[PDB]
């Protein structure tokens, strides 16, 4: 009510909002529709200018198919081999005036992209840890693909319900046995960050291993198989990173290490079923460590990928997760000659192992504590790429241009 | 509900937001607290800057206070004068997500520098026009001032419901007798247009006249003499507007002029009133064309404006709104020589109407038809001096931080 109120329309901006980064240590509380959508575009013209790849999956089922790797995978195979995806995670739905989460918009704009170019694709959004999921997921598959033919599990979550008891399980990012002395970037202020982290306990070991271990896998592809949509032949492939000595403490030896290296045991079971199934395949796959959500979560990330994007990208070989996973398709899942390891994993990561990469990387740690951070590191770019993640930063997108955050997907199985 | 979701605080951006322009011909919808802010402390410096006004008011009742002239003349008189001030207008408050009008932020400021200043400042919230508002105000100053010693009457309205009879009147911005051809400026698509503009009914005048006459001028200090709140010797102004010959047809001899020539017929009962309480006196003052919401609608004022803006920057005698009022006070209603023209109005327009400004800008009229805008005229002062009303364009303020809508006024009646 004032002296000329209602004489004018309102307009759209009464359902649309300006965006803008807020982040709060490694977690940003929105994120850009036409960023994500951006994103995603611009992996799928990575993969359509790498060109086709051969011998490729032809029905592929992504468990975690929303943002990073999994989302990776899903455009590698739809975009680069032709595939029909079905995908499956965890989102929050834009309504208005509350943004929704990245993996969402990435998601419509991925349904969007591939109903352009004639490609299926139909996602389920729940609990994947759930029974509830698994059959969803089960009936899509017989209703619209008969069988699936590769099965990408891509979970990252700090949490796991237990589909049979009900317990839930918390995850750790802690060293183990001995306490370790953390150098770091506080990300706020900008500043180097000693600090102590005490060892794990048991229990806390045992739950990280509930979340991040491969129980959840093996659980899938045996629900897959019974329903009988796992076609004959079939391969599927869990992703892992081992990293070398500098983040081995905290990493590969940690808590979190103890949980993929349950991966490394329980592939060997699941390996053991395909198989059976007409010579089908399992793998785990190692990839280099990327700016993600995730990642950015573990103590010591931020400063290890601020230097290793440094140095990787002065030896020219810095990339991200499209690059990663089209390689890995290209070399490993569909190639000739798969890089396989000693324990019989798949590598996209070397790279990242250089050793000329690794020294280099080692050195410029303890000599960090620099408070003059934009020398010696990337920490520049990390922050850009993890801007990148939630649609912001991205050139071409008006950022002080409304935008109306409720943005649906059709063929949606919501959970 | 995702994965990671309510692991974290949302912060207090989910109580504030991001304001932006958004306008639309001569309207814009939203307005910036820290701006308006800005633009009031700016007003107030400019006051301060050129010093105390001697022989001025101490007490003192502004009608129309909020925006425009009426708030440079409250400025003026609080902190040129010292004086006490009441404040009436017509204004939305703020809440979250939804920023009140420029006047309220305005008048929020103002509030809290004149009480930095130890200054009196109550306001007033309500229909100027109604008897209500006019109770109120009278209560206000009984108890808080005893009496006021000048009234000044400043408002700018479409409609006006009359206070003894229901009856509600819309003015017309619309030229008289003989229908006028317009040429003037889109705005929008930043082009001259050419218009024809119908003359106004009979009854289109009788409203206009209803509106923006001085009738409620005259029954405001009617009202305020008999419940005995002004004082002896008082002195009372209303602000008009006469233009020169190149504005005659749609204003001065238009349906808005016939309003303004009333004010010119009030102007001498309301003078009697006064001079037999102990000899005061009431002027029409007359002002510069300024942008302002209530200018920036009449027809061909916007190119006029954007042309006068032009021709009078290279004078060096382009100003706003308070350089206009602190001279009109320090000049003429506090000074010993005053302007006094023929009708015995009091003037502070002469600047504009300089020959040498007149001349240049009738020549530059036909010659508009540019869509080479830029160049003849300053219509880039036009609109950031129009954005500077709603508090946007301004130096040091942050338009991408967040701001909380929701400011709140102290000593302020809502009625
Ligand atoms: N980010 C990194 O440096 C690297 C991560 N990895 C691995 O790759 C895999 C994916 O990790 P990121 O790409 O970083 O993670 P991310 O945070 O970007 O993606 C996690 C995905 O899983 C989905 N998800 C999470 N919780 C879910 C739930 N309860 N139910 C259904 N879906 C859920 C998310 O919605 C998202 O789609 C992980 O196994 C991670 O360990 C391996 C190499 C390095
Ligand atoms: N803006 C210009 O070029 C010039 C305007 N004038 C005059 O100066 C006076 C003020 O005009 P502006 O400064 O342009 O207007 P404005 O639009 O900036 O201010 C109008 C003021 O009156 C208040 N108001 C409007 N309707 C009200 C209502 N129903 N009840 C209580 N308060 C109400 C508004 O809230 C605001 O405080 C007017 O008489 C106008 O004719 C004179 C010279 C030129
Ligand atoms: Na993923
Ligand atoms: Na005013």
């Amino acid at each position: 009510h004032h002296h000329s109120s209602g004489l004018v329309p309102r307009g759209s901006h009464m359902l649309e909002m300006i965006i803008k980064p807020r982040v709060r240590g490694f977690i940003c509380v929105t994120a850009h529709p036409t960023g994500c959508e951006a994103n995603v575009k611009k992996q799928i013209d990575y993969v359509t200018t790498e060109g086709p790849i051969a011998n490729g999956p032809k029905r592929v089922l992504v468990i975690g198919a929303s943002t990073g790797y999994g989302l990776a995978a899903r455009i590698t195979a739809a975009f680069g081999c032709g595939a029909d995806t079905l995908g499956v995670f965890f989102e929050r739905p834009g309504e208005e005036g509350k943004p929704g989460t990245s993996g969402w918009y990435n998601s419509a704009a991925f349904h969007k992209f591939a109903a352009q170019k004639g490609l299926y694709a139909k996602s389920i959004n729940g609990d994947a840890f759930s029974d509830e999921i698994k059959q969803l997921t089960i009936d899509a598959i017989k209703q619209d693909l008969g069988q699936v033919d590769q099965v990408i599990y891509s979970l990252a979550s700090p949490r796991r319900t237990h589909p049979k008891t009900g317990e839930v399980f918390n995850s750790a990012l802690k060293p183990i046995g001995n306490a370790v002395n953390l150098r770091g970037l506080d990300t706020d202020k900008e500043v180097i960050k000693e600090s102590v982290l005490q060892p794990a306990t048991q229990s806390e070991i045992d739950s990280t291993v509930a979340v991040m271990g491969g129980e959840d896998w093996q659980m899938w592809i045996d629900a897959l198989l019974d329903a009988g949509v796992l076609a004959e032949g079939a391969q599927t492939t869990a992703f892992t990173y081992l990293g070398e000595k500098i983040t081995h403490d905290i990493y590969w030896n940690g808590s979190i290490g103890a949980a993929k290296k349950d991966l490394d045991q329980k592939v060997l079971a699941i390996r053991e079923s395909l198989a059976a199934h007409g010579g089908g395949d399992a793998r785990v796959s190692v990839l280099k460590a990327v700016v993600s959500q995730a990642s950015s979560a573990i103590p010591m990330m931020p400063l290890y990928l601020s230097l290793l994007f440094k140095v990787m990208k002065e030896k020219g070989t810095h990339e991200g997760c499209i690059e990663q996973v089209y390689s890995l398709y290209k070399d490993s899942l569909c190639g000739d000659s798969p890089h396989m390891d000693q324990e019989g994993r798949l590598r996209a990561d070397y790279k990242e192992l250089d050793p000329e990469v690794q020294n280099q990387v080692q050195q410029l740690w303890d000599q960090v504590t620099n408070d003059n951070i934009y020398q010696l590191t990337d920490f520049v770019g990390y922050k850009s790429e993890f801007l990148n993640l939630f649609g912001f930063g991205i050139d071409g997108v008006d950022y002080d241009a409304d935008v109306n955050p409720d943005v649906k997907i059709p063929n949606l199985i919501q959970g």
